[PDB]
């Protein structure tokens, strides 16, 4: 599914991500489209083999199961097909995990680059909320 941006925002707001962990809403959404566009299915392969997954281009390194992905870890406990879904649930969840481990918003480098100490509510302007 490719959301569109008011669509998204509606979403993660309605699965608990406005301001979880301080973070408001306009970073979710800033971090989702530069992320993945907005799409659930969207993957991209790193250089040491791990993938990233979904609307927030979770990485198989640390946070799902793969099988592809040597020595890693699974610590949202899920197989990585799990967050390409239409249903954005099982991504909301696991990046609440990630976001509360220690380095925020950080873990997300589209974040920290484009989003991060910019004005993130215009990524929420006119949207129904
Ligand atoms: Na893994």
């Amino acid at each position: 599914k490719v959301f569109g941006r008011c669509e998204l925002a509606a979403a993660m707001k309605r699965h608990g991500l406005d301001n979880y962990r301080g973070y408001s809403l306009g970073n979710w959404v800033c971090a989702a489209k530069f992320e993945s566009n907005f799409n659930t299915q969207a993957t991209n392969r790193n250089t040491d083999g791990s993938t990233d997954y979904g609307i927030l281009q979770i990485n198989s390194r640390w946070w799902c199961n793969d099988g592809r992905t040597p020595g890693s870890r699974n610590l949202c406990n899920i197989p990585c097909s799990a967050l390409l879904s239409s249903d954005i649930t099982a991504s909301v969840n696991c990046a609440k995990k990630i976001v509360s481990d220690g380095n925020g918003m950080n873990a997300w480098v589209a974040w920290r680059n484009r989003c991060k100490g910019t004005d993130v509510q215009a990524w929420i302007r006119g949207c129904r909320l």
